[PDB]
């Protein structure tokens, strides 16, 4: 680890699923939210992304709310290898360290830096209010 990122914008991104159907759920949605920048080593909590996927719920889909988390995966800019969080526990994720980011200059061939990225990408199962889960009993 030669030239340490100097900071991380962390992006989050959130998909919605009903337990049961509701077509304002449609499929296909691609936006992202930048939560904040950090330093390496900098930590987000699962208490502190449910409050945001919470919030975000309920400007896009008021009258649901969050039934539970089904997956937690960052993405660490355009690495391959993600990191995949605990899927049944509160959490906590550090932000991981890496090189500082770069492109290269079109121009001069030469070295121009950027900044780095953790995409944070979640899933939750969201429930009517008032409506509650399972099928015929069981």
């Amino acid at each position: 680890i030669q030239n340490q990122a100097k900071s991380v914008d962390v992006e989050y991104t959130v998909q919605f699923t009903p337990l049961n159907p509701d077509d304002d759920f449609r499929p296909g949605l691609k936006l992202t939210k930048l939560l904040k920048t950090l330093a390496i080593g900098d930590t987000i909590t699962s208490q502190e992304l449910l409050a945001q996927a919470q919030s975000i719920l309920n400007k896009n889909h008021p009258g649901y709310t969050i039934y539970e988390r089904d997956s937690s995966i960052v993405t660490h800019d355009n690495d391959i290898f993600r990191t995949i969080l605990p899927m049944d526990q509160e959490f906590t994720y550090r932000v991981k360290n890496r090189e500082q980011a770069y492109r290269i200059n079109k121009k001069s061939g030469l070295n121009e830096e950027i900044n780095n990225t953790d995409l944070i990408s979640e899933k939750y199962y969201v429930l009517k209010k008032g409506e509650k889960p399972y099928d015929p009993f069981d």
